[PDB]
């Protein structure tokens, strides 16, 4: 058949989880936006695959069932917004929960600084890049509005999942 990658997009409210997902999957920008899954057949490095993307929403809770559902993700996009310092400060907490339910410090993960089209940046690229380095994961800046970096962000995550097999 065709290889499938289960991706989970996580991060603080309003950082653009839905806009990034809808931009990648449906190819347009939503100005106002529900937890749901989005799927698309794509080409990464010449190989065709199916992406199954969970756009997370709702309440923070740690029931057995919620843990088990997140545990089915194979890679995680940890998203903050480059104009929202609190969303960046929360990144450590999201990585902590991923490592906990996946029971591994070697989870395919990408740090995404979204809304890079905005002028009013509060998180310098270099501080997010250095944070990603301390985690050992790539850092990619995106704009769901312009589509800049969006494919690079999700596809790099797939590449991490692939390299994480071997
Ligand atoms: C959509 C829900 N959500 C989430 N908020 C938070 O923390 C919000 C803050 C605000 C202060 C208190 N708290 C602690 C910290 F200070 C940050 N953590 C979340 C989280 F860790 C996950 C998660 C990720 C990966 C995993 F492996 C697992 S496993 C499991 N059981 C998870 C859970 N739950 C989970 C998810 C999930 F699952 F959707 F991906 C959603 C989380 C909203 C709540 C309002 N929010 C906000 O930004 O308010 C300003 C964000
Ligand atoms: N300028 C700009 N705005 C963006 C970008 N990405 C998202 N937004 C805007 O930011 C707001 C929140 O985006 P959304 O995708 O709903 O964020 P979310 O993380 O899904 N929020 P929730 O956690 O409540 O579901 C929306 O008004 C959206 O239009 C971006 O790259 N650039
Ligand atoms: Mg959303």
């Amino acid at each position: 058949g065709m290889t499938e990658y289960k991706l989970v997009v996580v991060g603080a409210d309003g950082v653009g989880k839905s806009a990034l997902t809808i931009q990648l999957i449906q190819n347009h920008f939503v100005d106002e936006y529900i937890e749901d899954s989005y799927r698309k057949q794509v080409v990464i490095d010449g190989e065709t695959c199916l992406l199954d993307i969970l756009d997370t929403a709702g309440q923070e809770e740690y029931s057995a069932m919620r843990d088990q559902y997140m545990r089915t993700g194979e890679g995680f996009l940890c998203v903050f917004a480059i104009n929202n310092t609190k969303s960046f400060e929360d990144i450590h907490h999201y990585r902590e929960q991923i490592k906990r339910v996946k029971d591994s410090d070697d989870v395919p993960m990408v740090l995404v600084g979204n809304k890079s089209d905005l002028a009013a940046r509060t998180v310098e690229s270099r501080q997010a890049q250095d944070l990603a380095r301390s985690y050992g994961i790539p850092y990619i800046e995106t704009s769901a509005k312009t589509r800049q970096g969006v494919e690079d962000a999700f596809y790099t995550l797939v590449r991490e999942i692939r390299q994480h097999k071997l």
